[PDB]
């Protein structure tokens, strides 16, 4: 019954999988933990199986990564770029079976899916060129006869737990980055991913394993929850960057505290979209229907708050409704495909429960809020109105295609609006004013990390540092100066000098 | 019988201080929490009075000082500049009152306090730079049409709290930074150094008042544990920026966790001077006795631990002994004097039981180790040696002048022993070889915050970020890019074009 | 007769200035050259003499300069910024009776003179920042074993030639600059701005000399023609900074080249103001008569063209001929005054000569075009319409208050005529056009240094880099890294390992 | 005759090569100039023909390739990056023959044929990465209600000009760098390397046509000094980068400036290795005789000047003898040859004169100094005693393998002998000393573009700016902010405000 065992998913071997994997990776492939089965949440078909890690899997992966960091730090980071520019071909060889992988295990259509390894492609290649940037500034000392130099270093291991959603990508820019700054990794992904997480470590192993080099530098140990505590609490662990809920990240964040560790925290939105008198509709539609039911709502940068000036509320929401119409269901690796599943039935109930609460509270579905009669775990996109803004519902992350719409009047209220909420990951306004423009982008503007006008909340790329402020956790991934949140600083100073310090009256031979 | 009523102590008013003095700032002067006496250490008698902060002290000025933030954060950031030059030269026209101050408080010895007066002087003027600089790059979009920004932000209220023995300067870093970066400040001194928390709020307070700024901007919240748990918790505190021991930054690090907000940790050292076979030993005696035994052992950048290549050992422990017997003890006030207080009687106890673990663990007293038989809290400055490296007492930071002494015969060993304890803060080794020196400065070497070579462990300027790893708590403040932790990064992009998304098949109006 | 020996004037002595005075200054007072006389533009009369430099007076300057550079450039970075933080408050404590001389001896209304002065006391302010963060990025090597930094270092004496019409500020934003990058500076300022450049050279000269430093760190060699030609043609004068006429700037860059020198050039502008057809009139009438009259037009960033829709075409010339009738003309001292003098009687010559141009190539002057009746350089300030835009005269820099205006109907358009003169300094339009604006800050749009939106073309400020493209020379002054320009960059590979090079196949000892 | 009509070396033919070659590439395939032949330097014998540029071809392509930039610069830089990555995998793929064409028709030993396309793979990906990261800050404007911004363009035309000696690697450093920067280029190679530019070129075309993007982006037109002086000139031509002698870069930086255009020299060196008493004798002997015959002594870095303390001098020059005997000459693409011909025969020639000077001015050859007797342009690597550092041959390039070998005594003299020399492109001291090492790279150390220790004058890497000083003529190729000088700066204020200024006693409407 596993689809891996069925002849139209054979291409599932072109990735090295088989009907039971080993999660473990530290240069050889193990796991003594629980096995556990993936499904695809298109129609809940069992796929294959993944040997997840022991406590005695973990202990024996981190020593193994901590030796191979000896050996990885002493590689000057150009030399660590050409690793990574290597593992980005290896991606792109098997760009297109990996995508297939993301598409069947985690439910996001096939564009979507070729899409992340592609990002991961691309951050490869910023990395390289990073590999031969960082550093810090020499600085001129106050004292003569002495240099003053700030140095970076790598912290050690970084540990990353990622979630479900982005099973390649979110690896992809922590190790990518983590890697040329000198750092081991260790990867547990979601356990409803471990496939996607496998086939990608088994594409990394491979290019370490040409290049002589020790596995561990990108060690794997499937789990769950167990596994991600460990980490958490593992003084080892000098840096653990960690994507997921904010239910969860509170408590990584609380531990690592605990412990003086580094953290890294990619955690929730609950992202606005504002739509002022003077936008354009014809752009602040479809930015709104890709933004809200992309990825069947689940991404961490969806629109889910949808502002509109109530000179232009109905109008706006009569033209999504017409457009919601025409989204394309479907399994999400078959062609032209726009929407596919819900990753889980859990996340069909609480989608289910976020529908019926807006309602009870006043609201009124305008388009959507049932489960679809098909095969797998679908819902229909979902718009909503008639809800206060600061409904306890609205106010929070339901992870799934839910829009609430919202009335304003004015500037300083709406914008207000935006901020209220506890997460604060992207943001977005339409409009045409330059001084609103400009005001949003300051300090009475939004309070979100990503912060944007004339494109909806996923307006985001590599070049950026990505990620999010308040209950988002604070972390920032990929681009701008985020290595530093993998190295460490040190200041130096330099006495060159054959000078002596004052001896202040004492007599020194 | 305070010696603010005493004639040679008149200079005290200079200051704005008398017999009793309100100890909450936000714009008017107040307080009606609890009176505390401070005391000079030099002779245990009592200074003056300070009224502290009540927790409706506490609520008033967090309410107006985020009020007279929404005035702060519109004016420009060079203007702000301008303020906190002002603030400059208002302290170079009290440096001496100032200093002394310092120095009857806190127990210093007056060129110190002096001193810590300049580099706060001086940090004013290199925030003046940075008030026309900070900002994030404008960055090549991938998109065509858009722009891509790296914006910076305040956060809003800065709190700070601040340890007894920087007690001008840490809150200065802080202070002058912050502002510049548009923030407003809420500040807890140490309660024994209340004092001078009061007289540099006069100082800072006249020159807002002069500008026709809300004085909030620059409140004062005198208190004790109270005051500052009350800042952890506190959720309109958007950075918390805390200078203090380790066990107590490790529970505010906690809360501020908790409540997602952001730490700026500045926290314990034990820090280690290593001298290498072919160090310069006039260089290393000096060095180390005066960064042993300046402050009385008091800074957080205090020499604790010296390691000595066995082939030097006893020679350096030689000198040092005859010259620790030149120290001049005295008033810290009094000309020529090098050596005064502790700056509590508990500090005095604490430096007993240190002595008496040291000796129950192995190690030999070779100079010092006892109460100096005079008024106030005099010790003698001490040296220990034969401990183990890995022993308890020298692995925990005693605040007292107590410096372990270690043999050692590899460069690999003693950097491993340098990075051994639970502290970061600074690092220093002594030698002229240039490969040893670069290994120490790289992955393999010095895991500090400050790594210095051929300067001892207070070897640090304000064109650097100071701070440290692990324990220290992993916080910068002044210089290079230290600015950033005050501010909050939004990376936005811009659609200035007329293009219209990708409709996907779907038909829009 | 000379002004400086009557009673209405004697506040000229509060500079140090005499009847007759010293136009060399190297640490000595000198100048066995021509004696000049310098003039009052307001009112024609002679004001003081200055006694100019020699041959023999500039190889003794620029010798002295050179041995007191070996002094200068083994301090500190920071210490050098402390140096310019001085000058910056002597400069404060004479700013109003300097900026007076600015208005005597140069002609521009009060305001402006202390307003030049206050540009160089913020661009201290700022160098004071600078010279705490001056240098280059460590780089990470590819080779094992090596350490790779880019250095930064003086390159000796900058020498720098000024004009008449910044006769502060434009010395100022050199000097700061250079000082704090560890150069000595050599000074030859416009001829009729003599008193000017000694009264400038004396605050400097007190505060080197208060310093225990050599004078000859900020020297002077008043002089025209031939002493700024010996300094380009001096391989001692490492780096020389010109600013003045294009036709003078661009024979000192050819000088500069063919010796392998460095050249900064600053030379004339063309300046364009661009209102579109959805400006905001009340701001685009204001800023373009004070862009286009300020100064009597004597200022490099001079709005000199000023395109209008034709739409509005019409309606803002009418209004800028009713705001010109309103324009208060007078001795630039006194506070009513916004129009002072041109600067000299050839200059009023030149403007007639302009004047009768626009009437022989087709234009008509709507307003102005006319000498005062009055005692001084007095002209009407014009505004020429029904030019074409290629008119010679109108791509012809006249320094003088004439404005040019042309009509134009679409943005590609305009915008090339924006770009077809040969000047490049500065550009503004005025629109609210999103993608408009963009587009002018892209690589279709404007090709000027400084590039404008809704503010006019004298738009600048001390943290960006000031200069223009194409024959404005392209050199930068003041903010951004402009400082580079000033130092010489190194690429510095270490080997600090023990490692030996493969001996491919030959026999080494 | 021509060697790619004979079997042997059909290979030439895997790069597109044929019997005559069309050197002019604008989209289209031409040349309608003189027909050059090229000869292998090993052994004088014709290779194949190209057909170059005449004048009309030369303005047909520049203006092909200014119509190009149209479309060019309105790429985003990240996706002229793509384009960028496929240039490097382009070359990737044809790494082996380019690099032995390079051996053939250029004479370097094939590992530095390989190495040199290598280079330029490597710069590729190093510009990948800048694609997304060029661009300039967001400042603080003093302004209320106004954005200060700097930004970067592309200048347009880039006309590359190179040298014979790195017939890929220069062109490819340029041309990676321009291109992401958005700007065309039109390369002119070195005449005597024609085969190596039309094979470059057909590499860049193939990438450019198969993204179906004109050609004209990366124009060749082959030719000599003609089609050179025309480039320096033509106003149509941005930036001129121009790689070669000192003699030819004088005028062209001449006649660039005689039109305001932009011009970026890499000109010739007189590179100095000064080894200091305590330096290993292990690593300079192979550092300095490796650095001085490598490429046959026609590296611009190549070593010519070695300062030897006089206590070492006798032993270094005995061992260096010893180890030149040992020398493997032959054929550049022999797998056992270190050591080729030279370029041509006027080398030879020069080689000869410059021998003969050097015993004139009372040098003594203690090795070499003598043409080979064997096909093609081979001579002796050469080792001279005796003269005096001021020698007029010894501060003259001669480029041939000749090393001038010289005494000195103290570090402050022969830091001047480094910097005595017009040439300011490399310098190397071998030492041990810390202060030595960090005063040679201050400012009272070396005066060149490239200051290295204990790494011979060849030592630079692509993450560094590459160029010299003073004769060597200033430019920057390839790391740090080198992309700047493809670019143009722009400083733009936006009053983003309804703000109007203040109207100074004016009604306006
Ligand atoms: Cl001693
Ligand atoms: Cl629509
Ligand atoms: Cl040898
Ligand atoms: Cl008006
Ligand atoms: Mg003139």
């Amino acid at each position: 019954t596993l689809l891996i065992n069925q002849p139209q998913y054979a291409w599932l071997k072109e990735l090295g999988l088989r009907e039971e994997n080993e999660g473990v990776y530290n240069g050889s492939w193990g796991g003594r933990g629980e096995v556990i089965t993936t499904y695809c949440p298109a129609n809940n078909e069992p796929i294959a199986r993944v040997r997840q890690a022991s406590v005695a899997d973990y202990e024996e992966t981190v020593k193994k990564a901590r030796e191979a960091w000896k050996i990885w730090a002493d590689i000057p980071a150009p030399k660590r770029g050409e690793i990574v520019r290597q593992i980005g071909d290896a991606l792109r060889e098997k760009i297109q079976v990996l995508g297939s992988l993301v598409s069947l295990e985690m439910g996001k259509i096939l564009v979507e899916g070729v899409g992340e390894v592609q990002e991961y492609v691309d951050i490869c290649d910023y990395a390289v060129g990073l590999s031969r940037m960082i550093g810090g500034p020499i600085l001129p000392s106050e004292r003569s006869g002495h240099a003053l130099i700030e140095q970076w270093n790598p912290v050690g291991l970084v540990g990353i737990i990622t979630a479900f959603n982005f099973p390649v990508a979110v690896y992809g820019a922590n190790n990518a980055i983590a890697m040329i700054c000198g750092n081991v990794c260790l990867w547990k992904g979601a356990p409803t991913t471990s496939l996607i997480s496998v086939a990608v470590t088994k594409i990394i192993a491979k290019v370490l394993e040409d290049n002589k080099l020790p596995g561990a530098i990108c060690s794997l140990t499937c789990g769950g929850a167990d596994i991600g505590t460990a980490m958490a609490k593992d003084e080892r662990v000098n840096l653990l960057s960690f994507t997921g809920s904010t239910q969860v990240g509170k408590q990584v964040g609380l531990m690592v505290q605990e412990r003086f560790g580094r953290s890294l925290l990619e955690l929730g939105g609950n992202n606005a979209i504002i739509a002022f008198e003077d936008a354009d509709l014809s752009l602040v539609v479809p930015s709104a229907l890709f933004a809200a039911v992309g990825t069947a709502g689940q991404r961490c940068t969806t629109a889910r708050r949808l502002f509109i000036h109530e000179s232009i509320h109905d109008e706006v929401v009569n033209r999504l409704k017409k457009a919601y119409a025409q989204i394309r269901v479907g399994n999400p690796w078959d062609p032209n495909v726009l929407y596919g599943p819900l990753h889980t039935k859990q996340a069909v109930s609480m989608f289910l429960g976020a529908v019926e609460e807006a309602k009870k509270e006043g609201g009124t579905v305008v388009y959507g809020g049932k489960v679809m009669d098909r095969p797998g775990n679908y819902v229909e996109p979902t718009i909503v109105t008639g809800l206060g803004h600061d409904a306890s519902i609205a106010h929070t992350e339901t992870f799934a295609p839910i829009l609430y719409v919202f009335k304003f009047k004015n500037e300083e209220e709406v914008f207000a609006w935006n901020n209220e909420v506890k997460q604060g990951l992207s943001s977005s306004i339409f409009t045409k004013d330059l001084g609103r423009i400009f005001r949003w982008l300051g300090p009475k503007g939004s309070d979100c990390g990503i912060v944007n006008v004339n494109i909806p909340t996923s307006g985001a790329e590599i070049g950026g540092a990505f990620g999010g402020e308040k209950h988002t956790g604070g972390g920032r991934e990929s681009g701008s100066d985020a290595w530093k949140q993998y190295m460490r600083r040190s200041t130096c100073t330099i006495n060159y000098s054959k000078d002596l310090p004052l001896a202040q009256g004492i007599k020194f031979q």
